[PDB]
């Protein structure tokens, strides 16, 4: 019975496999987003799974919108990571669309468009996605 009482999300919220989720109503810069999320008590999205993928991608591809995840190539290497400082693998590199990434023209944060993903310039205004897990408590 504990798995439907664990199903709890805010208003205006999407639950999906045990985790809630945000998508803005307004535009906002990569790192601004990073904080607007922190500031809900959640975190601009790190994905963890190929099913959730095709859950959010979903979501995109219907709307023509542009949207921040928590996922950039801020760091001394220069490598694909998550907001969480977990690696992007290598089963989630089909995500990126045709001519993604970039990797150049400091296109250092990555956002949901269309199919697939792309990497662009961190200073754009996008919509953002947020999550944070689904809250268990009786009814
Ligand atoms: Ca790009």
């Amino acid at each position: 019975a504990f798995e439907r009482l664990c199903r709890h999300c805010p208003k205006d919220w999407t639950f999906f496999q045990g985790n809630c989720y945000f998508m803005s109503n307004s535009q906002r810069n990569w790192h601004d987003s990073v904080t607007a999320c922190q500031e809900v008590r959640a975190q601009l999205v790190v994905i963890k799974t190929a099913e959730e993928q095709n859950f959010l991608q979903l979501q995109t591809s219907r709307s023509n919108r542009f949207s921040w995840m928590g996922l950039s190539d801020l760091n001394q290497e220069g490598t694909w990571q998550w907001v969480d400082g977990s690696p992007l693998s290598p089963s989630f590199q089909r995500y990126w669309n045709s001519g993604e990434p970039n990797n150049s023209g400091n296109e250092d944060c990555a956002e949901f468009s269309g199919s697939g993903w792309n990497d662009n310039r961190c200073d754009v205004d996008n919509y953002w996605i947020c999550k944070k897990p689904a809250a268990c408590f009786r009814d």
